[PDB]
């Protein structure tokens, strides 16, 4: 596999736990980073290296970005809509850590809105959309490879890998499942077409 | 009135850069304090005068704003998480020079944060907000003709002139380029109208 280790950060969320089980079972070797709290599920897929830490610490960014091929970014703040920087703040050492273990391609998930019209982002989302924003500059501004994910409302349906990925603007459908998101963000691993791009995964279940 | 003369603090951060190549192009006589002068573009734009020093030390602050007709304040802290006073005991000290020279103007940039409620600070940016508070009493205190600067997110986009400032309240955008921040700086120069008031500058770009 010329992609074959990557770092997922988020992977105990809800995009995150079946980006990881897609990766496991496609042969990725998987490191993740979580919070002492909240581990894996017992009976989920087993990733190939578990570091116990929080993405606020360098230390243990670093310890989980040495040695990658890629980094996957699903971090997020569990509908807590509260202000908020981890999302730029770990983006920050995620960044730092992979400058410095010479790792380049980061696939980093954010949301739609900022494809969108501001006046027109709900302001009950607008302080978690205030740090996609500061998180999304950081990747931007980093000269890495930085795939730029930016969905609109995940949901549950399934897996189709049927979706559209539409290139720096807002796709057709409101809609893309955390299956299809995360079978993206690994797509996003092994070609470059979508480098230094906004992609706006969307599609219509039916 | 005529400024021909002007100190700039923070020449060397985001905002800093671009506001220096902004204002020597335009023909300002530029003085800056620089911690390091190695991060100055060795190219382009250069500043006429330049201060190796510290904005905590009172005789490196009054070096830089003797003779000076006007001072622009773009310092920051970001890396401060906890309580920090570095920018309002600069504020302090660039105060005291501005008053032992007779220097009247100051234009100097906090946040758009001491417009909101203060629930919308995220924990890990209070510590500098706090300080913004603190820089901005310091200065609104001086009896110095002051031109607060409050902006929103802070973006790369090109430099658009065209943005809107709402005076004592917040506008209708989210985000002011860099740019057009400096821009914005500059503009405060050339006129009395916004010496007193809170500015909030901001634009939509296309
Ligand atoms: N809700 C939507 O419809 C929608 C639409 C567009 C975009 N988005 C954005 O998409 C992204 C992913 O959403 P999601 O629902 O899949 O995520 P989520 O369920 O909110 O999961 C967040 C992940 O980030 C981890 N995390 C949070 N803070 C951490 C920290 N300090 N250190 C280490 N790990 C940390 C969490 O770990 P723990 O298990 O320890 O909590 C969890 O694994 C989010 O940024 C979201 O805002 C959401
Ligand atoms: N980023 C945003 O979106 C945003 C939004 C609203 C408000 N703001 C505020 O706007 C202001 C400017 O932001 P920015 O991003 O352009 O600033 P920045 O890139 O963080 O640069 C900070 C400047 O302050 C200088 N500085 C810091 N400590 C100093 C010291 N002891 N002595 C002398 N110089 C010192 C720095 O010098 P060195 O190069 O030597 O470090 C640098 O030139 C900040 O106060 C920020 O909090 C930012």
């Amino acid at each position: 596999m010329a992609v074959k280790k990557i770092a997922i950060f988020g992977a105990t969320g809800q995009t995150g736990l079946t980006t990881l089980a897609q990766a496991v079972q496609a042969g990725y070797e998987v490191t993740v980073l979580v919070r002492d709290s909240s581990r894996l599920p017992s009976e989920g897929p087993r990733p190939a290296h578990v570091v116990v830490g929080d993405v606020l610490q360098a230390a243990d960014v670093d310890k989980t970005v040495a040695g990658q091929d890629a980094v996957i970014v699903l971090l997020g703040t569990r509908n807590d809509l509260s202000p908020t920087t981890v999302m730029s703040e770990g983006a920050r050492n995620i960044v730092a850590a992979m400058k410095a273990h010479g790792v380049d391609k980061v696939v980093a998930c954010t949301s739609a809105f900022l494809l969108w019209d501001p006046t027109k982002v709900p302001p009950r989302l607008q302080a978690v959309t205030d740090d996609h924003i500061r998180m999304h500059k950081v990747l931007r501004e980093s000269g890495l490879k930085y795939v730029a994910v930016m969905p609109p409302h995940i949901g549950d349906q399934p897996l189709t890998g049927a979706y559209t990925v539409t290139l720096d603007g807002r796709g057709p459908s409101r809609v893309i499942s955390k299956h299809d998101l995360g079978h993206f963000m690994l797509r996003c691993l092994t070609t470059d077409e979508y480098d230094g791009h906004s992609t706006y995964p969307s599609h219509q279940y039916q």
